[PDB]
């Protein structure tokens, strides 16, 4: 029989654009909770934190995202009828129909799609910003890889537009990148369809265009441009842990030399990358009817939030959470609520992040790059990254000189 901390104030949307990753956090300490309950976007909000608030936003049983993310994100940024918008035995279909692609050997195509493409950043020279390159990388590999005709001429503009999505004026300018990237790839989908084009099979545009439903029926067109939007613009946005993962190779020089002696696997330094550097702030969802959890009331319908980065640096869970050090991860395994950058709860039955292999594999495979393959100087410049503007980059966008073949 406890209160919900409340704060007071009739809108709080301008405090969490003004504290960014730090506003469930600031609040989570302030009030000393792992609840509490804010105003924003018109609306009652419960934001939670931790382990076990995690293991109960992830409680289908009590959460819904049936209209939990908000229409303004739909527009821009996660597109209309995708997956995170589902349902039950309707959402469980099409999760696996994500879920098919993430194969061992589908996602090895990638990773020589993606090695072959860096491999030509020694074309570019002595001087690249490496979230520009990145991005062109990372753009060219996941074309190729979901079967989407991407010409060279147009490699600046999808890349940009890719971009613009999951960095989102500028909120109908990504409303418009998001309208003509669905528009792009919808075209292609009903050239799939009426055999005009002929993508591989396991690939995305290949097998969510011929994608039928638990009623055995083809999906909408524009939905499937969705889907397919929903591979490329994420994979895009790994571009950002690639930034942040060479960052901590020069950052924490002891670390990158426990890497190269093996004392520290490449995976583990990419968990560590993906818990101690902010990417994305909360998860969303809305409690289905009336329940309690830990003598605290949710009512029907409130939007609910679940901090990712405060529970990737909960003090309760981890060992000096300020520290970044891999070796947390060794002998570790993490539960699938304590450790969340890219969502909790089960991959398959929840909305946990599909790209998540994909995610670890392209950032290893960057370790390799960035310490065996190229040799490269980090100029004097601005590395800070802002814990408050979301998404938090790097500010030279990582200057890389003198980039030779070791
Ligand atoms: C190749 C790269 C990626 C792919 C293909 C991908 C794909 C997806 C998909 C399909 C979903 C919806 C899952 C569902 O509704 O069941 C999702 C959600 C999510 N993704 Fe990823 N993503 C990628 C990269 C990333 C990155 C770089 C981050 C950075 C933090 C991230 C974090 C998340 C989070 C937090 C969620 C929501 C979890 C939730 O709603 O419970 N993902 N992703
Ligand atoms: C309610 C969610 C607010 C997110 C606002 C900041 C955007 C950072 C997340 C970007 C992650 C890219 C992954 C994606 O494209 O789906």
């Amino acid at each position: 029989g406890k209160v919900i901390p409340k704060q007071e104030g009739l809108d709080h949307s301008v405090d969490f654009l003004r504290e960014g990753y730090l506003f469930v956090a600031n609040r989570r300490k302030s009030f000393q909770s792992n609840i509490f309950e804010s105003r924003l976007l018109g609306e009652r909000v419960i934001c939670l934190g931790g382990e076990e608030a995690a293991e109960v936003f992830y409680d289908a049983n009590k959460f819904t995202r049936q209209d939990a993310a908000p229409k303004r994100l739909l527009k821009t940024l996660f597109g209309e009828g995708g997956v995170q918008t589902l349902d039950g035995s309707e959402h469980t279909h099409r999760k696996q129909m994500f879920m098919s692609l993430m194969t061992k050997e589908n996602i090895d195509r990638l990773l020589r799609l993606t090695y072959r493409e860096w491999n030509q950043i020694e074309r570019m020279g002595e001087e690249i910003v490496l979230y520009d390159i990145a991005q062109e990388v990372l753009m060219k590999a996941v074309c190729e890889w979901s079967g989407v005709p991407l010409a060279k001429e147009e490699v600046g503009k999808r890349t940009e537009e890719m971009r613009l999505l999951f960095e989102s004026p500028t909120y109908l300018q990504g409303r418009k990148a998001r309208s003509s990237a669905e528009v792009w790839i919808r075209q292609m989908v009903k050239e799939v369809r009426s055999n005009r084009l002929l993508p591989n099979e396991h690939t995305a545009l290949y097998e969510f265009s011929w994608h039928r439903d638990e009623s055995g029926e083809l999906l909408p067109e524009e939905v499937v441009a969705v889907e397919v939007l929903n591979i490329l613009r994420p994979t895009v946005a790994i571009s950002v842990y690639v930034l942040f993962t060479v960052l901590a190779l020069h950052q924490f020089p002891d670390v990158k030399e426990q890497v190269e002696r093996g004392e520290v696997s490449k995976t583990e330094f990419v968990q560590e990358v993906r818990r101690f550097y902010p990417f994305f702030p909360v998860a969303a969802a809305r409690v289905k009817t009336d329940f309690e959890w830990d003598g605290y009331a949710f009512p029907e319908g409130t939007l609910t939030l679940l901090d990712l980065y405060g529970t990737n640096h909960d003090v309760s869970i981890w060992t000096e959470p300020d520290r970044f050090d891999p070796s947390r991860f060794k002998d570790w395994k993490e539960s699938p609520f304590n450790f969340i950058p890219q969502g909790g709860g089960d991959v398959d039955f929840g909305h946990r992040c599909a790209g998540e292999h994909v995610t670890i594999a392209i950032l290893a495979q960057v370790i390799e790059l960035f310490t065996k393959e190229y040799a490269y100087t980090v100029p004097p410049q601005d590395l800070s990254y802002s814990f408050v503007d979301m998404p938090s980059l790097p500010k030279s966008k990582l200057r890389l000189t003198h980039l030779t073949r070791n």
